[PDB]
């Protein structure tokens, strides 16, 4: 029942009667704790003009299931591997997009890929979740949904 | 620095160099607990083809601040008013959209508007958060980001 206005690289824009719909690939995100610090990442995000606090995340590529994508994103963004457990999923904004995010826990982390130079295209930000939440409350950092989900999951289940 | 491909009702689509960007109005969401039940809502969401478990939510309209929009959405979607406290915010998916959601807690709820007939355009779903999480784990219901945030916040801070 949909008409396409635009077919792009990570999204399509469609109209469905009165509804404006953005089709988007599904995503993964990985919650990881070590020594009381959560593994956050930051990168410049042109859609928002700032670098919010996120957790390792990205799009599921052709051929992959969510577990495999989660492994890949953890390795590509942080150089780590771990034992991954599926937690839950969510639709990021079901009033306009079908993007669905599958969230995993990672335990028993090991460095498998060295962090080249001082590369900060993706910045690795180990931070206690309590400190992330305080910084946010102070107006000092913004959250993505994945970062906030990580912080809340920690406070609910990992203390 | 942006070129517009489409200017719509709740969104615009723009390109910014290589980046596909969906501009979207900011949103609010309201977490409310009563007698151990969380106030969820469900509605058909054409972008996803199903009705996920959400919490009362919607777009900030012209003239409003987030607190006012939260009050309005609580009343319009559930017929309730309460004492609202700002909690935190998040970007729903900062890899492609600027939608930012401001989350509030509502306490001391009162019914101010009667629920007409048996109207289920927005369905009011009081449910224990533990039951929502079990149903999701069983594959029986999907979450929006707002619904999942509500469930996690409850488990972290409201028991």
């Amino acid at each position: 029942e949909r008409t396409y206005l635009y077919r792009g690289r990570i999204l399509n824009l469609a109209l469905e009667g009165r509804y404006e719909i953005v089709e988007h690939k599904p995503a993964v995100a990985v919650i990881a704790l070590r020594e009381g610090r959560m593994l956050f990442v930051r990168q410049m995000r042109p859609a928002v003009g700032l670098a919010p606090l996120e957790i390792p995340a990205g799009l599921i590529e052709p051929g992959e299931d969510p577990l495999e994508a989660a492994r890949r994103e953890l390795a590509e963004e942080t150089g780590l591997s771990g034992d991954l457990t599926y937690l839950f999923s969510y639709f990021v904004s079901p009033g306009f997009t079908d993007e669905k995010t599958h969230v995993f826990l990672a335990e028993n982390l090991k460095e498998v890929e060295a962090h080249p130079d001082e590369d900060e295209a993706i910045e690795v930000v180990w931070m206690r979740p309590e400190e992330a939440l305080e910084r946010h409350q102070r107006g000092e950092v913004e959250f993505s949904a994945t970062g906030l989900v990580g912080v809340l999951y920690y406070h609910a289940f990992l203390r």
